[PDB]
């Protein structure tokens, strides 16, 4: 068993680094099951040459809506749960991580099947905030997924490998994703069906 | 479908901007239904020429009170719920947003009807905090609504329009509000009545 | 009705101020009822000549303890609830405020009667954190209440008065407290008795 | 009774200090009962010569896993509860503290017995964040515990003593731990057995 983090706090990732370069989000989002729950996942890279302290991830849903009373909200915002309640939105970013939003009853995607997906007019804004260790200053990094950039029935390729007592990142695989067996029923629809 | 936010994080709002100017709150507050819930809403503008990171909204109620035991608290403070529990108080401020407080059992306005409104001696302090991207420094912006500045039975005019692959803000409409059909019963009173 | 806070964010407190001086906590703590709940309250002053942004209050209990298994924890720490769950620990500090901890089942003082109070070896550490608007830097302010500095059956003198469209603070009254009718039963004991 | 913290905020620890030196975590972790709950505890030192404001502790579990659907997550991360929900993760660090994670149903260690412990391939990353009072800048401090560094059936030696109206820290005892009677059943196993 080779440590990820040494007793003195220095991580064993990217041999010969020195812990402007900019942080990258995966180009696409995926949906698929993880332990019997349907999930939306995107990937968020690290900064090769420094840590980010008080690092956090949050996501917004951008979708125009009409209230039952006829009020039309263009490009209305609602928060997507990505670990807020358990502090899993508080990141230890020292190699790319797959961020996962479990699609449950409170999730905006609860009623959205595979066929239904591409008819929906929506946008996911991902926002990482944190302090660059060296620089001292507070950073923000943003990206966006529209409908056609969400792939149903996919998983992220792993990028991480153990070489010579250090962990190296295959950055070529970063945006790579592969297909996996996945129901085309909406989360809701799955819950209903499982409940009999 | 035209993106709000590009893959590289740059937003498609205010053509030809450069992302001191000061942030503006709407002059008035409104109350009206949204999906069968009574809501208090005020509007909070963006900063045309920069982002605000770790941006957050909170609101206080300023109202003198006497405790059952006779203790008189002048200008006593209590927090108004504006998304604390779901992280919706964590703002992605890149164009003016209507902030909404759902008037539920825990809300200070639960027992306040339309006729009752203007007899009440109270004040809503709105406070936005966040870090100005460029400047580096932590900002605070404050405003205030007293009773006569809360309009019952109103909605905010939309200010947002899509022009030429960019979203532009009609700042003239910012404080503009329009009337809408709205019960004059207090939230409580509505809950009671609906519960039979 | 005279506003506390003007539409432009400037508060109407301390005529002719300019919004090092140090923040003051009340010298004593009090316990007494507020709306049928027993409460521990201390007071925390403002900074006459500047705001504090992202201002927050928290409190620790310092008390040595033995675990059921015989482990002795000298000067063990536990958090005292002072608004954490409702965001009432997030302060709008523009004049001294009475901070209140409701003594409920989860509170360390739940089983502590008046006679029992002075036999207990304990300490309350109060800690205010926040950013000084002008200065730019993050401040911390600390104080401490030991047993003999907690007054059972008392209330804080009000310090706030309206003079000439401005609110002025009588700083002489700051640490002043007065006696009030108050049961000598522990919170627990009160709950039990009320539950029949 | 000798105060820990004086009325003016200055603590009575380390006679003759001046409130780079680096913060130390205990070299080992321990597991044992505290009030009938099984707990994982590690110790985290203070900075002899300055305070840390907005100080916080969080911990991650690093463990590779396969999802029921066959997805393999190398070095997958999940948050370990160390006071998040009660604000006990918000530290008042003015002398070394034993941080405790109660091993409950939601804890990753719930099903892990003593014999089972050393067969498990896992890592605990501890991360303290906070602002150095003097310096002005945001610090992060990290350390790591792998399986062999977690001692089952142990407790931390106390390091704290009262000498001459001041509290002094025996830093020699810092990583010292002693053995204590402790079941070898997993937390789960204990819950089951107690539930009859
Ligand atoms: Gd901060």
């Amino acid at each position: 068993i080779q440590r990820y983090v040494r007793k003195d706090g220095k991580c064993n990732v990217h041999h010969g680094n020195v812990r402007a370069e900019t942080l990258v989000f995966s180009t696409h989002a995926v949906i698929s099951m993880r332990d019997g729950k349907l999930c939306l996942m995107f990937r968020v890279g690290d900064l090769r040459n420094s840590h980010i302290v008080e690092a956090s991830i949050r996501a917004k849903l951008i979708k125009s809506k009409q209230t039952s009373e006829g009020e039309f909200i263009p490009l209305n915002q609602t928060d997507i749960n990505v670990g807020y309640y358990t502090g899993d939105d508080r990141l230890f970013l020292v190699s790319p991580l797959i961020i996962s939003h479990e699609i449950n009853q409170q999730s905006p995607f609860w009623e959205i099947s595979k066929a239904q997906l591409p008819k929906e007019e929506l946008e996911i804004v991902v926002i990482l905030e944190g302090m660059v260790e060296a620089t001292g200053m507070t950073c923000q990094a943003r990206s966006s997924y529209i409908t056609s950039e969400i792939l149903w029935g996919y998983r992220f390729t792993p990028v991480l490998t153990l070489e010579d007592g250090f962990y190296e990142v295959d950055y070529n695989s970063f945006h790579e994703t592969y297909e996996t067996s996945t129901p085309s029923l909406s989360a809701k629809e799955l819950a209903e069906l499982a409940n009999r």
